[PDB]
């Protein structure tokens, strides 16, 4: 089974939020230069995430989408407060291979299916924020903020039905944390749907990532474990194709 590696950028105002401690680079808090630098290294697909304030927010991410697409081979997401489908579609038309829906998408699931029936279900990446609440998991909104009652296992299914091509798996009960990303939570999910299942939140160190594929993963997304540089992308391609991981290097 093919693996891929994703690196998620949280921006806001323009810049890389906390940076990076890549000193080769010009600037490193451009999202730009940092993006273009992962995708030389080995990262296989980039995830743009906007925190801009509302009033600046729709042109800042316009802005953001043509510049990456302009000078990045790789594909990439966007995603930060998408909420119908004409701000979807004119960043997807701007560049973007695919946008990245969470709160909007719980509150109106059609959106997923209203974004695919125009570009694809490829395009329409659900991303789903979970926690153990009383011995289930349970789908979180708002930044974690809100519990929404809803069992993961039925979102996962709805997400599915309505037209999703990948979910990305974010463990609220890793958040901060470097112990590894939440492997039951991915074996929970596996044999749920069909679609693509991108893990976040909790990875620390390369062996994480074997363990995440494991799992049943199909892809591994992590932040600030690489802008920091405490993972290198090249050595973790190299480690995880050494132990047998189908990973793609050159």
């Amino acid at each position: 089974l093919a693996k891929r590696i994703d690196a998620a950028l949280i921006m806001k105002d323009g810049r890389v939020v906390k940076g990076s401690n890549f000193e080769n680079l010009r600037d490193s808090g451009d999202p730009v230069e940092l993006g273009k630098f992962y995708s030389e290294i080995g990262i296989d697909e980039l995830s743009f995430w906007d925190i801009t304030a509302s009033v600046e927010k729709r042109k800042t991410m316009l802005e953001l989408v043509e510049k990456v697409a302009e000078q990045i081979d790789i594909p990439f997401t966007v995603g930060g407060g998408i909420h119908d489908f004409e701000t979807a579609s004119e960043l997807i038309l701007r560049g973007a291979d695919k946008v990245e829906i969470n709160t909007a998408a719980v509150e109106n699931p059609s959106l997923i299916t209203q974004i695919a029936q125009t570009f694809g279900s490829q395009a329409v990446v659900v991303y789903i924020a979970a926690k153990r609440v009383d011995g289930e998991f349970m789908v979180f909104t708002y930044s974690g903020k809100k519990n929404t009652g809803i069992l993961l296992r039925d979102w996962v299914v709805e997400v599915e039905k309505r037209g999703a091509g990948e979910i990305v798996l974010g463990s609220i009960d890793r958040l901060g944390t470097k112990s590894g990303y939440d492997t039951e939570m991915i074996r929970f999910v596996r044999p749920l749907t069909t679609l693509p299942i991108i893990a976040h939140r909790g990875a620390g160190k390369m062996e994480h990532f074997l363990e995440a594929f494991l799992a049943g993963a199909d892809a591994a997304k992590a932040d600030s474990v690489f802008h920091f540089r405490e993972i290198d992308v090249r050595e973790l391609k190299e480690y995880l194709k050494k132990h047998g991981v189908n990973v793609r290097l050159e």
